[PDB]
């Protein structure tokens, strides 16, 4: 329903490594972030395209000074995704344009620890993970507004991950029209 896989083996080994909690956020939680982030996002334009960047058609910011309503929500993520694993000083807020997308990559093992957790806002999209070593081993995730994903262990380190572009935005056989989508991403320290 939300996770698809190249085979039964990838699905089993990555069962608590790459996970999807759709409807992690209520409507009211969704609007709290949406509303809080819009001014600081509108305050910048969709930054320049440099062919070899991972992210295209995006603007972004790092936020650490949050409302009490928004802090409550990140703590929920923190609670649900991280253990004893310290957080980064701040949260990465990524605003993709409908025409924007994210190419396959692994997050900097230098700066990002062993867990990545993203909240998804506004519009649906699919994140694809492919084994770096083995192209045949992949998982696609359906990320809906209000969803939380967690990428940890081997899905963080031996798999690349990407958010598909509108012309490729498929979950199995089903087109998932791409719109503007904000991500709120929480990362662990090395
Ligand atoms: O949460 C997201 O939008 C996906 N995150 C990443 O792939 C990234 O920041 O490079
Ligand atoms: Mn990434």
């Amino acid at each position: 329903m939300w996770v698809r896989g190249s085979g039964p083996s990838v699905l089993s080994r990555l069962q608590d490594a790459a996970v999807v909690r759709p409807g992690f956020l209520s409507t009211a939680e969704e609007e709290t972030l949406s509303r809080e982030l819009e001014p600081e996002l509108r305050r910048r334009r969709y930054e320049y395209d440099h062919w070899d960047a991972a992210i295209h058609g995006f603007r972004e910011t790092e936020k650490s000074r949050w409302s009490e309503a928004s802090r409550a929500i990140l703590r929920r993520v923190q609670a649900a995704a991280f253990g004893p694993q310290t957080l980064l000083s701040s949260v990465h807020v990524l605003d993709l344009e409908a025409r924007g997308y994210i190419k396959p990559h692994v997050d900097s093992i230098k700066f990002c620890g062993a867990t990545i957790a993203g909240l998804s806002l506004l519009s649906p999209s699919v994140m694809r993970l492919v084994h770096t070593q083995e192209p045949g081993e992949w998982l696609e995730l359906l990320l809906e507004p209000g969803s939380l994903y967690i990428l940890r262990g081997s899905a963080r380190y031996d798999f690349s991950h990407e958010i598909l572009r509108d012309e490729e935005s498929f979950f199995g056989e089903r087109r998932i029209p791409r719109g503007r989508r904000i991500s709120v991403i929480c990362r662990s320290l090395p």
